[PDB]
């Protein structure tokens, strides 16, 4: 048996095809077992439809999720991604910074 805890970056990109619209994304990564919960937070509270959740796995066997939305910020909200694994004692909540 084997187990790793995920890599949890958050960011935000513009597809170059339509550069008005801004996604959230939280890309959790290198975690086994596969067994994860992974949502996207605002002001603390569950993101209910979120348009995009793709994941693969690598040769050794480590599984990649990127999970993500068109959203649209302002400095009012807090945004955050929240992570449950068998690895995390606690869930794990990583902050979306503006910046990125």
């Amino acid at each position: 048996m084997i187990q790793r805890t995920p890599k949890i970056q958050v960011y935000s990109r513009h597809p170059a095809e339509n550069g008005k619209s801004n996604f959230l994304n939280c890309y959790v990564s290198g975690f086994h077992p596969s067994d994860i919960e992974v949502d996207l937070l605002k002001n603390g509270e569950r993101i209910e439809k979120v348009e995009h959740s793709d994941l693969s796995f690598s040769k050794d066997w480590s599984f990649y999720l990127l999970y993500y939305t068109e959203f649209t910020p302002t400095e009012k909200a807090e945004y955050a991604c929240r992570v449950n694994h068998v690895t995390l004692s606690q869930p794990k909540i990583v902050k979306w910074d503006r910046d990125m």
